[PDB]
């Protein structure tokens, strides 16, 4: 028969990314055990995970091993499942829950980006890392930036693992000035790794005027097509990168608002997935990296 569960699983010592385990074997069930497997479970874990050991294979006479590949400052518990050459035994009762010792963070955030804000702002955004990779207390992000062609990095720390936006303010800078930026990590244990570099631009002035000549037309029941005039550019109005089309309705089934953007010089947008035989309003506004300008005068139509 497959073996009974191992007994008295205890962590002798635990460090940052490893631990020392000891266990007693369970009943042999007439078939000599030749294999032991260790598994692990954390709060952020789904059930139990297999885990690597030193030795990389545990034989039936092995009642001790070091577990490798643990995440620093994470709460761990371990169980041991015995194994036969006839079946796979039942898993043991978990060790007394314990937290691994802290270490500096090893994983820089992803999707580093930014742009927008005012003419005297550099706005930097990243994706806040998984909570289990803080690896210690007092965790935060290291935002590093510099003008292109400058050598010295400027940097400023941002506490809390959930934070994901930094704004640098400096009246000296000009609109859409390029910057080199990268974001790293830190905690009470010191500074961890940084991200690769990408380029982010300073902000600019919002568009000042509203698009005119707004009209709507409907050919289908799922669709209405909004139109308007392109905004002429004079340097004292903002630059117009494109147009945002707002559309709302107030029917029996619901009331909703929708946003859809077009890029460049496109002055027509067919909106899809609409409700049949329904009153819809539209309204258009120009956008650039800094946000939107004023809305146009609304128009309306009715679906087929």
């Amino acid at each position: 028969s497959p073996p009974g569960p191992p007994e008295d699983v205890k962590v002798e010592h635990i460090s940052s990314t490893t631990s020392q385990l000891s266990w007693r074997p369970g009943p042999d069930n007439n078939s000599p055990i030749q294999i032991f497997t260790i598994q692990t479970r954390t709060p952020f874990s789904v059930g139990w995970q297999a885990v690597a050991t030193v030795p990389e294979i545990l034989n039936g006479q092995t009642y001790n091993a070091t577990v490798v590949g643990l995440s620093p400052w994470v709460e761990y518990e371990f169980r041991v499942v015995a194994g036969n050459n006839i079946g796979i035994g039942e898993p043991s009762k978990p060790s007394e829950l314990l937290r691994t010792k802290a270490s500096v963070p090893n994983v820089a955030p992803g999707n580093i980006n930014g742009g927008g804000g005012s003419r005297s702002e550099l706005v930097i955004t990243w994706e806040a890392i998984p909570e289990e990779l803080q690896n210690g207390e007092g965790f935060g992000y290291i935002v590093m930036f510099r003008p292109v062609g400058t050598t010295a990095w400027m940097k400023e720390r941002v506490a809390l693992v959930e934070s994901s936006k930094f704004i640098y303010r400096n009246e000296s800078i000009m609109p859409l000035s390029p910057f080199e930026v990268k974001v790293g990590v830190y905690n009470n244990e010191g500074e961890g790794s940084l991200s690769t570099v990408t380029i982010v631009y300073s902000g600019e002035d919002e568009p000042q005027l509203a698009p005119r000549g707004t009209s709507v037309q409907s050919f289908s029941a799922s669709e209405m097509e909004v139109s308007w005039n392109a905004i002429a550019w004079n340097r004292n109005t903002g630059r117009v990168l494109g147009y945002e089309v707002l559309y709302w309705t107030d029917n029996s089934k619901e009331s909703m608002i929708g946003k859809i953007r077009v890029s460049g010089n496109v002055t027509t947008k067919n909106i899809t997935g609409l409700r049949a035989n329904t009153i819809y309003f539209a309204s258009v506004r120009a956008y650039n990296t800094a946000g939107t300008g004023p809305s146009s005068l609304p128009v309306n139509v009715t679906t087929k």
